[PDB]
This record gives structure tokens, sequence and C-alpha cells, in this order.
């Protein structure tokens, strides 16, 4: 059946069109880190041919201490991003924060994206609507997938009806996430089919790792329209998001079973087993 | 052992303090619909000698459509506030959602309110700590009582230590809340005693009420430093939050209730189940 | 509205009748150390003047090893229970784990309780339910409250109506129990009013204690039919179940908060907080 | 690393073996609607070469009710599992409730199960293991997969060595399940590398089914060392268990699905995502 299409340039993301990538790291640390890591990501997934959109986040609005490092800042962020695309000729995606956000940001990105606690804000997604940009929704760990269908329509009330969903896990007890792989087709299913991405880093943390691969498999298998994740060069010395980042050096292999696991998904016949 | 107090003008709010009562609506309707509220818990608390906070919202910024009743705004809401202090005298409390709106709340209320949601947005708690008001914050439905330690410290930093930790529940599964009762001393040990209070008009959420009073009986048998309530004249006709709203009407017997069981619980001695 | 009301002898248990004390050890250890924590629970239940059933296990059939201990059995426990009655009068209740087990159990003590993880096997409860005992159901912890009405019908298919339903907390995330609150009444509504008890000893389990009297306040606050607890002299030495055990020696005041609390709330009018 | 090997007859039940099948259908309704069903499974694994062992319970010993459809019985279900052997020759799984019918149910079967609700009952795990035959254990719902390592020790106490890992699910709030897609080598590691399946039927209950080649896929493609299912010719009309039964005219597709992921998968290089 129909699946949306939500373009971003010369990609077209959707659930029946295989899966686009939106990788990159957690925050801008240094130019130079940036430049490394978006690197390797366009090589790759080049070389793939895996649909590619950069990622990495301008500003940590909701750590732990108003002294911890949140990144560049939104102005010299920008900085940073427009030379990824001068020196690369890459989409990218980043998140906002504040409404006021929304446009500086989307003048300069391919993609602005909703973090999961702000998901339920009306000025935000209003003005992160009207900005006319691509959206990327995380799933909030608090709400049920069925209910991504509200979120959707209010984007569409503002103008915006290029809206991609993304899981990043539920609530499972107290500081544990647990991902419901029969939560895709629901977010699909209430939201007039829009495409769903699945961030396998956030998707594993605690309060990691060696599973990153077995998760993301265990997604792209249910048939996606996308994956979101972050890496390293070095995954226990970074700043700000820790482990469930992948080793830079592992991309490749990684998404070799990605696209090999999407290819063959997505090849398949319909298979109705409810009658 | 020690309890912190914070206290609110002629009110000092603490954990071996007997129970303060932030009650009210949950959105200011009309000026009309407000003075009546407000004049029946000031009549009720003033008679039952239970110290007394009025609390209700000025905007709705997380509803379901960008259309949807809100409230009457930050400026017309002030209006109201200030007129219910001209015409009973009592304190307030009010959330806030965006980091400009704290200080012109402040001026007028004496108590700024922290969303769950929001509850770890690092700009917003700045704004709200410099404020110097007191504070009351949501503890997240998302975040375990083990973690509130850090949110106290974060407005400590800015330069407040006038904050109270209010409960309003813990995701259980999907679209499902429940009341940990063992996490009120969690959250009194990791935040130094701060005071903690308890929303029993949130945590009974669904997607209610016959169940108000057991709930309440129950975290007021823990011993707490207050209780947080929203209630109605008409609990079901209501534009924003539905049931889990106490009848106006019982406002009364319901509390003799909680006082009842307050003054029983904070007489009794210390008792050490451990050893 | 008519709670039912289960009787064990001269004793009447029911929902708005003051709470009656099925309290003890958790494994009969030895018949020294029984008589000892026996003695304790009937003079201090005596002197408070709370209906009191003393409760021990004559078999651990769950533990980790095949070689763990496991108690004195079914005969050699039998021998003790016979002398705890003849040497203190007092009313038993034990768990049995297998349908020939039943009767003869039933034939030595006065309550048969029926273990939460074999709560919906059929054989047993129909054995269990054949002898006449009165029986105390534990609640599974992978089931809601709103189910517990399959159970007691069961029970009463079998020719017995004299079931009590006994709460010990629900599965939140992994290796972690927390206690709803609301679950009281649910159960009671779902099984024609039955009489609800709350085991605090066993709701308090991780993979414990200076919670214990915090969580049974907030439960007998809720208003119940009884409550469940186990004790030790020495709560971190015994073989079987570890913390979480209550310190004999605290055993008196423990229970006069939980008078003090059943009196007053016991004694409330009642409360309508739906409209 | 080494994965154990369980084998049953001529197949070899492995982790990093092509995944094996435990497929059939819930209860053994009729001799009639048996032959049927083990004939089409034949049919299928025989022509795709999947290895394949036919389960079915003999008796349903958790119902709701003491007087529903609870199956054959032991005594008239081993006729049918006989015939069923004579007939096409097939291995056969089938569960246990009871210690004294391990060993009769040993000597038809080739693998016994212990349910999940009796997964930590000495007795039976102690009768099940003497008897020497292959073991397949349920994961219970209320168990972290952390906590298998104790359960394949309990039955290599027992002198038996030939266990089988199954998950099918885990708790998720009231009457919820969720697969941990993450469990399955939390599992693995603390079992000495045991064998581990997973058994979607279950995983699938709430309190369905258009979402059964949806989750299983997820599962396959996580790498395992088998699948367990249950199907019917009409899905809603048994007895037993309901829907989440996968449409017997279904198997065929749905099978070609699994075997294509599982090819795929265990035919991927080593991918550490930790380093």
């Amino acid at each position: 059946m129909k699946q949306k299409v939500v373009s971003i340039g010369d990609i077209n993301v959707a659930n029946d069109l295989p899966f686009v990538l939106f990788g990159g790291m957690n925050v801008l640390e240094s130019r130079d880190l940036a430049m490394r890591i978006c690197e390797h990501y366009v090589t790759v997934t080049q070389k793939l041919g895996i649909p590619y959109v950069f990622k990495a986040s301008f500003d940590k609005a909701n750590r732990s201490s108003i002294h911890s490092y949140r990144g560049p800042g939104l102005e010299e962020g920008m900085k940073i991003f427009q030379e990824l695309k001068q020196t690369f000729g890459v989409k990218i995606i980043t998140d906002v924060h504040e409404p006021s956000q929304a446009q500086p940001v989307a003048d300069v990105v391919d993609v602005i994206q909703l973090p999961a606690f702000l998901a339920r804000q009306t000025d935000l997604v209003e003005a992160m609507a009207k900005t006319g940009a691509v959206i990327n929704v995380k799933k909030p760990q608090f709400v049920s997938p069925g209910q991504m269908g509200n979120i959707v329509d209010k984007f569409k009330e503002g103008g915006n009806e290029k809206v991609i969903l993304c899981d990043r896990g539920a609530n499972f007890g107290y500081d544990n996430l647990v991902v419901d792989m029969l939560g895709f087709s629901i977010m699909k299913k209430v939201s007039g089919n829009s495409p769903v991405i699945f961030d396998v880093t956030h998707a594993l943390q605690c309060r990691r790792r060696a599973q990153v691969a077995e998760l993301a498999r265990a997604g792209m298998a249910v048939g996606l329209a996308g994956l979101f994740i972050e890496a390293h060069p070095d995954p226990e010395h970074a700043k700000c998001d820790g482990p469930s980042a992948l080793p830079l050096a592992k991309l490749e292999p990684f998404l070799k079973q990605m696209k090999a696991i999407d290819d063959l998904v997505k090849g398949f016949e319909e298979l109705d087993t409810s009658k």
C-alpha cells in the first residue's frame, strides 16, 4: 500500500524504498573531528550505494549540569555544517530545541529534528512546521507508537507534510529502554504510512554496544524506511554521548549487513499472516 | 534528620512539617470560574488550617492540536492571578514553558513550576533558577526517582536552592502510569532531603477518579511535604484536563482525610525497619 | 457496600473489618526459631488487639539450586505447626505447591496459600478448592489486578468460596517490582469484593527494608482487609528470604503504626471523589 | 565462539547452525486436525530443507475455568503422538506440567518442555532433568534474560545438559508483552551459549497476527538457533489459543522468509561493534 514519500533533495525517503541513512556523530566537537567522521560516512555510503544524510547536534540542551559541554552553539555549528556541505556536498540533519532556532537552522540544513522530550510542545512544532523543511520526529520514550498519529497531524496543521518518524526505544521500568519491534507498523498505520526510521544508538541506553549490530539487524529486518546512527573514532573518550556510539572503523562492515538485510527484506513478496 | 525547608511567604514547606497544599484547577478558563474555585479552596483550607497555594496553568503548551484551547495566555493569565491575589491574598503556583517566561511570571506568582517534559532542559532551568522564585519540579514520568538529585543540583548551580520535588507517576507500559510509593524517600535521599510532594491528579492518568482519595491517602500515609491537586465544579465538561479532576464540592471531606492521615503519620515516632 | 467475609475460626477476615495479620517467618528453619518468632507475634498482636494468623512455609519449591535449603519438608513441617498450635493456640497459614499436598496440609493448618507462580494451574486450584479450607491467593506479579476475578471463580467452581486475595507487587521492567496502590480496589471490584490483603515483604524485592514501614503504611492507608509480613531476629543471616524481613524486635512499634492507620482509615466516612 | 550443540536425533540444534523449527499447533484437538497440520509442516519443511520438530500440547493446565477444554489428556495424547510418529516419522515436542508426567512423556516424545510459569519449580526440573530427554525451557515473562543462567545450572545438577532456551516475551505493564531483541544474546552469554529459540506466537499476546511475520523476521535477523510457532487452518474458531496462530496455508511463504533471513544472517562474518 502506498507508502508516503518524503524527499530530501535527490534522496526520496520512504518505507518501501531502500533505506536512507541518517548517520553521523552526537555533537560537533571540533571542525576537525567532523570533517573526519563525515568523510568516512560519505566514502562508505557512496561505495555501498546507500542514500545518506549527516547528523550532528550543534547544542546539548539537556545534559546533567549547566556547565557540561553542550557543543559549539547554534552560530558556530552552522559554520561547520556549511563546510561539510561545501567540502562534501551532503545533506544534513540536526536537532533544534527552541522555536526561535527553527528557521535559522532550516536555512542551513536539510532536515530539522524534533527532540523526544519536546515532541509535544505546540510552539516548537509550529515554528518547526512553517519552516517547510523535512522533519524527523524522535518518538518520545514515554508515548505509545499508536500516538504518533497526533504529531504528524500537528505538523500538517502548520503546513508541513514532510515528516519522518523515528523510534528510539520505550521506557522499560526505571533507567531502561526496550525496543518494541511491533511499534514500527503501528506508527506507520496511524500516520498515513509516514516513513519510519530507527535510531539504534539511543535505543541502547542504559544507565550499549556489542549489541549495536544485533539491534540494528532486528530493526532493519522488520522493514524500515531508514536507520539513524552515531559513530566515533573512540567510543569512550567522547565528551557527550558515551558508548552506544559505533566505532568509526566498523562503519563499512556494519552497513554491509544492513544493506544486505534491507535488500533481502524489501525484496520479499507481501505476506499476510493474519488470514 | 534535618529536612530542608522551602518557604513561600508565611508558609514554610517541608517533609517533617504538616503538608502544604498546592491545589486549584488545570487552566484559567474564565476569570469567573477561577474566583469561584479559588474561593472554595481558601474557605476550606482556612477552616481546616491547611497551608495553601493556588494553582492554575496560564497556557497549555502540549496539547494534541495547534488549535486546542490553551488557556488565556501569559499576559491575560497574569491579570487573573493578580486579582486572585487582591481578592483573596493567596500565594500562587503556575507552570512556565519557555526560558523567557520565567521572570515575567515570577514577578507575579510565588512558585514557578517546571513541567515534567522539560525537566532536563538547561536553559529553562537556569532562567527559572536566576529568578530566585520557589521552584516546583514535576518529576518526569520517564526518569527514576534516584535521578532527581541532578535537577536540584542544576538549580543550585543557577543560584536557586528553593526547590520542591513533585511526583506525578511513572510510565508503566504504554499509555499508563503507576505510582511507586517507594520513590518518595529515594527522591528525598538524593536531593539533600528537599521537600517532596505528590501530584495525585496527574498520577491518575490513563488513556481516573473514584480513586483520587485512595491514591492520595496512600501517598499521604508515606509521609509527604505536600499534595498537589486539581478540582472542578464539573469534571466532564472541562476543556482541558479531563477527569482525574476532583469534584469541587468534595474538596472539604477529601481534605479532612488528608489532614487526618498527615497529622497521624507526621505524629509517629521514628521507625527503622531495616535493623 | 457489602464486603464479603471470610472467617478463620474466631477471626472473620474482611475489607471493612479491622485488618487481620498474616505474619510470621519465611521458612520453618528450626522448631527453636519458630516457637521464638511465633511467641513474639502472639504477645504483640494479643497486646494490641490485632487479629492474627502465623505464617511459615514448610518447603522452598522454587529456589535457585536443587541443593539450596528448602525447609523441613511437608511431614516434619506439619509436626512443628502442630506444636505451635498446642503451645500457643494460633491459626496457621502456609503455602502448598502440588495438588497432592493440599489436604494433608489442610488437615493441619487454617489457611492454605496458592503461590504466585502457580495461581493459574487448574489441578492445584481444584485440589486446593475441594479441601474446604480458607484460601489465600498470591496475585501473580505478571497478572493485572483486573484478572483476579477469574481465579476466585475457579475456586467457587470447585466448591470453595473462602478466598482471600493477596497483592505482592507487579513486574516493573526486569528484576524489579512496583506496588500499584490502585490495584487493591480493582481486585476488590472484579472479585465480588473478596478480602484483599497486602504482602509487603515480597513487594520489596529487588535483585528491601528501611522501606518496609513506608510501603506498609501506604498500603494500609488505602484501606485493606489485612497485611502479610515476615520477620526475623536477624535479617541477614537467614537462609531463605533475605532482607525485606522485618526485624523481630521492631514488630511492636511497626504494628502500632499499622493499627493506628487502619483504625483511622476504616473509621472515615464514605468519600466518592468521582462526582 | 563455540556454541553448544543440543541434538534431537538427526537434527543438531545450535546457535551458529541453521535454525530448527519447533512448529505445530496449540492443543491436540482431534487426531484428525493433527495428521492434517502435521502433514503440512512436514511437506513444507521437507521441501525447504528446514530441520523440523512437531509441537502440540496434550493438556491445558492453566486456562481460565476448571471446565474449559484442556486437550485429550496425557494418555490419549500419547496415542496421537505415536501415530504422528508412525505416519510421518517426526520428532516431537510437548510440554509437561507435573513431575510425574516427565518420563511417561519422555518415553514417547523427543523434546519435553518446561512451561514458563513453572520454570522455577525444583521438583519438576529434576524429574524433567533425570529423564535424559532434550529440554526446551520457556523463559518466564517475569524473569530477566540474565537469569536463565540459573535454570540451565539446575538441569545440569540433575544430570541433563541438553537444554534449549526459548524466549516468549517479557511483561510490559499490565496484560502486555514486549520482545526484547537484546535478550537473546544475554541468555546465550549466561548459559554457556546454550541454543536460543524464539516463540513468536506467544510473544504476540495481548489481552496478534498481521504481525507474526514482522516479529519473526526481527527475531531471526538477530541470529537464533530456532523458531517456535503454532498454526491453524482457521485461526478464530480454535478452542485454545486464539489468534497469534499462523494460518496454515501461509506456512510456506512464511518459512521462505525465515530461511532466507537465517541463511543471510548466519552467513555474515563476525562483526564486533563494541570497539
